[PDB]
């Protein structure tokens, strides 16, 4: 199988397998952001990976964390982001989002 | 720009957008066959997203893989392929081939 | 058929074909309006494509979205309806709206 090439991760989790490593880092404000259900996804619920690179869900994430976060809750929740898809094996730019919500997220960083 | 809401690619390859996610993931009896010819879709050649939908490309592509890849090869070409496809943006099934090059590629899994 | 040069797309869809690309990503303000019965199309209710370019239906959505929805909603639903349309091989301006509801939805943006 392809994903061996890749840390292993837990085949569990009480969230999701992206919340699970940030949920308590995060700042409060994005907390209820990251559990963003993982029906519409083809990962597996605990999957890190795969949760860090499908854009319906990393874009509904940084949607929610664009309209409740400001400042450097933003900028700090995106390097906990970033620092857990890499771990996770993810490549550059790790946390995977559409480039509309890039420039949401860049805008709710500056406000 | 229409695709913004899409994660962005880069606007080079030095195959394709398709190919220079995976060629050094993919077994090696799929390199050449992701150095199929882009002329004739209406995509640019980098763009990922638009090589993983347009049915005479990946049509080939798959075609090519039944070929000359055989048994676990087969199947993490696929996996490898649908993940690209995935983290592009595109929707389910990801990596779009016709029925029939799907079923050859059944078969040449099954080696 | 003629419409076998597009971008295939399932066949099933939870909403319908339009709505179901960008049902996760649209403001909230929208999602009613995305849900639109597909009735007064020719439209398979799973049509990406189709449902893009049948006016009475992209009106309908527009409509609701000029009604319910106000600023960088508005301009954000209108970016992922032309996004979604224009990947499943809709020509320009491939979200393809009456010139009223354009007009409508310009005003709901400001
Ligand atoms: C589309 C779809 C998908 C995608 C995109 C993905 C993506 C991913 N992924 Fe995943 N996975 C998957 C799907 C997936 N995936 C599945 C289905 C599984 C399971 C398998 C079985 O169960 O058999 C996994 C599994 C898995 C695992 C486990 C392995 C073992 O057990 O050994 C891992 C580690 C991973 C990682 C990952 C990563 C890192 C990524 C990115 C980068 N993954
Ligand atoms: C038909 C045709 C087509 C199709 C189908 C497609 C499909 C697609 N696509 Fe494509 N694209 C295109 C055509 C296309 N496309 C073009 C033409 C372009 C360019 C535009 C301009 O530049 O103007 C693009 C571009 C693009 C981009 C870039 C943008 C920027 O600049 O940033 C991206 C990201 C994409 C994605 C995509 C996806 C994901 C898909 C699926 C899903 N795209
Ligand atoms: C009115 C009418 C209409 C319209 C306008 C449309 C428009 C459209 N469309 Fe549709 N379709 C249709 C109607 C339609 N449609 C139908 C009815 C169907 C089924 C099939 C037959 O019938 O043949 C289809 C089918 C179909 C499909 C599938 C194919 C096969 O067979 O596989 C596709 C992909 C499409 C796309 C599309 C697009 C992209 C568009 C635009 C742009 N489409
Ligand atoms: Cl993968």
């Amino acid at each position: 199988n392809p994903y061996t090439i890749y840390p292993p991760v837990p085949k569990t989790a009480s969230i999701n397998g992206f919340a699970d490593r940030i949920y308590d880092q995060i700042p409060k404000c994005a907390q209820e952001c990251v559990k963003q259900s993982t029906s519409s996804t083809p990962c597996p619920y605990w999957d890190t990976g795969c949760l860090c690179v499908i854009p319906n869900f990393t874009g509904a994430v940084g949607n929610c964390v664009a309209s409740k976060c400001r400042g450097a809750d933003v900028t700090n929740f995106r390097k906990l982001a970033v620092g857990a898809c890499a771990a996770a094996g993810v490549w550059d730019p790790y946390w995977i989002i559409p480039a509309s919500v890039s420039s949401a997220l860049d805008a709710a960083a500056t406000a």
